[PDB]
């Protein structure tokens, strides 16, 4: 794939990939795993985030895109999607800012860039 | 897509895609949501399986596909795979038979046909 | 493929493809073949355009798409393009106005949609 | 792409790309541009082979892909094709053997490795 790798639940600036998106670029993504999102038995989380016996607010606690500091939902995966701004892809566990400590895993992720932008002309 | 669709974690038999596969296509696979695969409230099931908290065996209680009676893994999704044999996708929670009564929910689900088997001549 | 058939030199309204193509989607396409442009043994066309031998003006006698009733350079093929319009894909022997009497044989070609629009939300 | 770049008539060992491609891979290729496999003036060839005014033995004078010093058709090009050998990609300009002297100029390549050999298990 273009990139394979692990993202730390802990990790509050997330995981870079060294890939770098230009608008108009797809991409597809597959997230396996299991992450803690604190230390309570109950606090497990998928890359779509937490388990439903224990909701957290929105997006929070779910495997994120961000682009150029603009942050893109992933969860589990995505196929073929359009990437609309430019900037390096960095992968994120979106936990709340200051509660990354009580985090602990990673989820396994593969992403394929499927297409550079080329427009018709 | 090829097919979106959910897939209940209930039906013994999964869901037909109808999406006719032959040896040598390729297929991307993305799953999400939540199942339970039993009544306890722990028994909480990604694609990918069971919430680590309460482990099953291995493969049970994943997301799975059946291609010609055979069995291929999926879990929360699968990039550009090769399909090994000729037949129809069937999207199933491959939980223990005899005991799905007691499993509720569905998974969405999307299917690519990335490729139609054609080979360099 | 999502289209494959021949495209005839001597259509001055082009070839319908049937597929309905949305911006932002993506597309390859490949052309095999020869044509006439003209009944002379010189006026040969691959889907590039006329042997060098005998040139013509620029983009004449070359396999175009046709989308929106705008015009866009294809040739022997383009890979993992993006659409940038709506409309019905037609393929387009492009031509002269009123020069293609004198035309005959097809391309033939093939088209794959590499993926429908969807942004990274 | 994975690799772009010319491909030069009078190159009788082609042009290595560098790829190296493995079995059960999938490619795609698109070539485009004018050679000459003779001085003259009818002596021209596309990817697919000279113009059929003069036609040379099959599979003379085409764009072809060698991999494991095996011979496979490309010409203006191929979507998504799986390769059945293991080697490098080279590609080639495939004349008779010995009369390379006499060609000129050189086609412009694009390929893209769709997808690295993963089945489903
Ligand atoms: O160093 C050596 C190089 C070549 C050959 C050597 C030694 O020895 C022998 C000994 C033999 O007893 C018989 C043949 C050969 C050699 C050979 C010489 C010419 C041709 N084709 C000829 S003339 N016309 C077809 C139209 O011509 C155009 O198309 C061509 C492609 O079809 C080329 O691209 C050519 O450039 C272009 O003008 C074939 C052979 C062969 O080997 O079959
Ligand atoms: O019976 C009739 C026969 C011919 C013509 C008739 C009636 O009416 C009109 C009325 C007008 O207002 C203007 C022109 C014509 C007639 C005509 C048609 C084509 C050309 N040549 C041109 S443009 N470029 C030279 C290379 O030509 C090759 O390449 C071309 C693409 O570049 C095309 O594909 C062409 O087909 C192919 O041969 C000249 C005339 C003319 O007579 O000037
Ligand atoms: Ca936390
Ligand atoms: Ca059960
Ligand atoms: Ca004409
Ligand atoms: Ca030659």
């Amino acid at each position: 794939s273009d990139w394979s790798g692990s993202v730390p639940a802990n990790a509050e600036n997330g995981k870079s990939t060294g890939l770098i998106l230009k608008q108009g670029d797809t991409i597809s993504v597959v997230a396996h795993g299991w992450v803690k999102y604190g230390r309570d038995n109950v606090e497990w989380a998928a890359p779509d985030g937490p388990v439903p016996n224990n909701p957290q607010p929105s997006s929070i606690a779910t495997l994120v895109a961000k682009i150029a500091n603009k942050k893109f939902a992933i969860g589990n995966g995505v196929l073929h999607k359009t990437v609309p701004v430019d900037g390096e892809l960095i992968l994120l566990f979106n936990d709340v800012p200051g509660t990354f400590g009580d985090n602990s895993g990673e989820f396994q992720v593969e992403v394929i860039i499927e297409s550079r932008y080329s427009p018709l002309k």
